[PDB]
């Protein structure tokens, strides 16, 4: 669609104030643009002093009023630009935070962060000068319709100059757009490269691969600068084609004005005043054209920021919801669930689980069987394509995600810790939870002993992805967080689905499922599985 | 301090060509600034046609030559700016990749990316189109001495205008700098928060947090735009003062010139041509003052990059390398080694670890004893304290870090994968290694099977953080990579140091070290360590 900023609807009064101030400003400018005519035709050509001082003082007062009214519209336009830029950035950030998981696994962090950071633009194209120049271009249309009365042929020449400007801008419409798009794409790729290199640097500084990374970054920077030089060449071509027209048109204006003066009609002071009126007719237009890089860059930034990440399907746009579900204690009843990650290969075949309520079910299989795939399916990070997962007799499709992702706690290997207070880390999601509950969950997660050892026991900072604490001391914070988010289906009288790789820790479990070709081949407790001479028996005898 | 003469000393012919072209350009501009003097006082006041056409054509030719010179000077200036930017940017990037690990563990990924973007700002701001205007200030000095030659009465007023410009810039240099610094700091903080949120959006979705993070990002954006508004107010005050001075000075010039014409030195040329010449004395200065915010922004960004650049690398510290060490087949001899991450608390104290050659020793302890700290100290990621690490009988402090990183392989549980080809992921540091060693290291690491089952075998593409592979499948890639980097002191007849949190895998280790309270309390083989009624005994009986 079209990303037209409708945020100005609550800003109706400000726009009217700006427009009226600009109208009076241009009116005073044109009124004060007769000073040189007053000088040459009447003040000195008649040899009359003691009134030139009065005229000069009056025009100084007029210019002071012009500055006073240009100190106001600039402030108002800056406020409008702030109020638009903040709103558009917040829209984009909320939408990206509510996007599905396929988007986040099929894209690089650099692309998203660069698409956001391309918001200094748009703002720079709606700043004070950039938009007051467009308003003054309209005011220059008004000044030109005034200019038509003040001599005719010179207004025709000015119109021809405007036509030349229009042709020049039209011919250079696409190239600046494409150059900006390509430089933005290359800058996004470079930003992703730096984000990856600085994020994981233990591997680089561990394998002695600084030189290779530097060479790859040099290639990316070389591409960025080549695509920047292309834009520079197009910009210099545009600036030259505009400067030629402007200067030669001004010289033609002076030549034709002299030609008129030495041929009866019109006067020299009329020509001198016509130069300043022609300034208020052309200089806004030429200033706008010289701003075409800024407007074009902002248009490209708003197009990329809105093409995707403002049109892509959201998370909540999945299905309907329900009101009868208030608790999530039930029997999970996978029916022929098939999940394919993208398009590579079906991770899960026609799987079938019969997890009872409040059990301690364990899941085993090959290293690439898809256990974490099952855990992600149960958390609605993804969706099946032919089957129907259920809980308590009703499908989890028809349950509000704010309930599924609140009553199911899932702890994984990729423990992620946020920058902030340990209490703030623990109380993510439900911030209002009191000290007693976080203490209880920490004690139940064995993390309370560690936390009380640190100085500023719970009120201590954790830097970025946990560095103030060891990796084994962050799995326990993940456990404590999952315990705070009081669950009904716990994935590692609440149902516990433990996914583990060692066959010795999960033995005394109510039921154990084993999946090899996606589907479950064997099930039951440990004793019956051992008394089967099956795949689980082979695994147990090999790992004994 | 941050001088670009290092990247500018090679570029001298370009600078000479730019300066000479600019000199001819301003000379032709001053020559063309006599058109109106020729027009009124000689071509109009004498009523002579034809010669008017000839002079108009001549001045059109002069202006065309001016444009032809400005084209080349702009091309050369943009080439110079591009080269300077690339050079400084790569200096910063190489320095940051060579920085120690304390810096990377005490900073955020957002800050580095923001400073790199500020280097890009240095590119766009100052050295892209504005060096053609800084020269014009000196060329305006030339035009001003010519103005004094032309008429000494109005040169005093022009000098007073220049003095007012200077006072305004002097009194507005500081607040613009401070506002730019504050907006850059706040934008860096916003970038850090955003990269943390988008990078680690697993916990935000799982628990449900795309309201708290949204509120925090809204607060950060509000602070960013508050600083932006402060900068905007300072810029508007600057622009208003400059506009008042310029406009009122121009009107005073016109008034005083009319007074001179009626009361002394006269004719229209000495005013109409004087203003055209003044366009080559005051207009470049006003353009420079208008560009001053951009120059100050570039200066602040260069200051931040220089603040990063002065930080010592890893090679600058830990000097006195050695050349007589070729292999790392020796006895690790931790002697009274102490360590302390920053200033929190010593995680190690007087450790007397004495690993022999070629064994398969294991290190065990509590959940925060410091096993991975020992691995980092031996791999030489962090700086030890009183005492030193010995390998092959000599200290580790005097060994080429390249040899250490290429001869000690560390396999940590925070496995990191790079967004590239699988073969490129495997060969990190030594790209020339043939596929035979790749296959051998994969088969020895059991990672060959799943790689072979990938859709595009050993040269498949991987997303960031190995999102295209399972958590178990990613660690086997780390094992295969560390095996490719043929080690001698491999940490998980080469010495093997196994860090494990269990007690059943290490029953076959040659020796077992028990890191409990900073030091090593007990050591030996499994059987003798069980026959010690010590801390390992209670650990074994509790885990049984
Ligand atoms: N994010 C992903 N995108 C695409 N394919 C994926 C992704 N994650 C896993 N796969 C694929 O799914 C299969 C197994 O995935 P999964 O992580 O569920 O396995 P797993 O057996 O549960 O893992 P592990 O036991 O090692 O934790 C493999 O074929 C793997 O390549
Ligand atoms: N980069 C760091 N900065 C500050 N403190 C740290 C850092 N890394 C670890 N610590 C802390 O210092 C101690 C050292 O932890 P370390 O990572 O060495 O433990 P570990 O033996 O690997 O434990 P685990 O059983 O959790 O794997 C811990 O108390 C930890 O919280």
């Amino acid at each position: 669609m079209v990303k037209f900023a409708g945020f100005l609807k609550p800003l109706k009064k400000t726009v009217l104030c700006i427009f009226l101030a600009s109208l009076l400003y241009t009116a005073l400018g044109i009124a004060g643009s007769f000073y040189i005519k007053f000088l040459f035709d009447d003040l000195i050509k008649f040899e009359k002093l003691n009134d030139l001082h009065i005229i000069s003082a009056g025009f100084a007062v007029i210019f002071l009023l012009q500055i006073f009214l240009n100190y106001y519209r600039s402030i108002l336009v800056t406020k409008l630009g702030m109020s638009i830029d903040k709103s558009i950035m917040m829209e984009y950030y909320s939408h990206v935070l509510k996007l599905p998981m396929n988007f986040f696994n099929s894209r690089k962090v650099g692309e998203i962060i660069s698409r956001f950071m391309d918001a200094s633009k748009i703002r720079q194209a709606i700043s004070g000068a950039t938009l007051t120049i467009m308003i003054d271009t309209i005011m220059a249309v008004i000044g030109g319709i005034l200019l038509y009365i003040q001599n005719s042929s010179l207004f025709f020449i000015s119109f021809i100059i405007i036509l030349l400007y229009g042709i020049i801008v039209t011919v250079f419409n696409k190239p600046i757009q494409n150059a900006n798009r390509q430089i933005m794409e290359d800058n996004a790729k470079l930003t992703s490269a730096l984000v990856e290199s600085v994020k994981g640097i233990e591997t680089i500084k561990s394998f002695g691969a600084e030189e290779q990374t530097e060479k790859s970054t040099r290639d990316k920077i070389e591409t960025v600068m080549k695509s920047s030089f292309k834009e520079g060449m197009l910009y210099i071509n545009l600036s030259s084609l505009t400067g030629i027209v402007a200067g030669l048109g001004g010289i033609v204006i002076l030549w034709a004005g002299a030609y008129n003066v030495i041929k009866g009609n019109m006067s020299g002071g009329q020509l001198l005043a016509f130069n300043a009126l022609l300034a208020y007719f052309l200089t806004p237009v030429k200033n706008l054209i010289d701003l075409q890089p800024l407007i074009q860059t902002a248009v490209v930034a708003s197009n990329r920021l809105g093409e995707i990440l403002e049109l892509a399907t959201e998370k909540e746009l999945r299905e309907d919801s329900d009101d009868f579900v208030i608790s999530l204690k039930g029997d999970i009843e996978f029916r022929n669930v098939d999940f394919r990650y993208g398009l590579r290969k079906p991770v899960l075949k026609n799987i079938n689980l019969t997890i009872p309520k409040g059990k301690t079910v364990a899941i085993v299989g090959e290293s690439g069987s898809g256990k974490t795939t099952l855990a992600k399916l149960l958390m609605n990070f993804y969706s099946p394509e032919k089957g129907d997962i259920l809980i308590n007799g009703h499908s989890i499709k028809n349950i509000s995600l704010e309930l599924i992702r609140k009553k199911i706690a899932f702890v994984s290997q990729d423990v992620f810790i946020f920058s902030g207070t340990v209490k703030e880390n623990l109380c993510l999601g439900n911030e209002n939870v009191d000290m007693d509950e976080i203490i209880k969950a920490a004690k139940m997660a064995n993390a309370h002993d560690f936390i009380e050892k640190l100085p500023l026991k719970y009120d201590t900072f954790l830097n970025e992805s946990g560095a103030n604490l060891s990796e084994g001391q962050k799995q326990r914070l993940a456990i404590a967080r999952a315990l705070l988010k009081k669950p009904d289906i716990l994935i590692l009288d609440v149902t516990v689905i433990i996914i583990a790789h060692r066959l010795s820790t999960i033995v005394n479990c109510d039921k154990i499922y084993l999946l090899k070709d996606g589907e479950i081949v064997e099930s039951g407790s440990h004793t019956e599985l051992i008394a089967l001479k099956g795949c689980y028996f082979k695994m147990w005898k090999q790992t004994e």
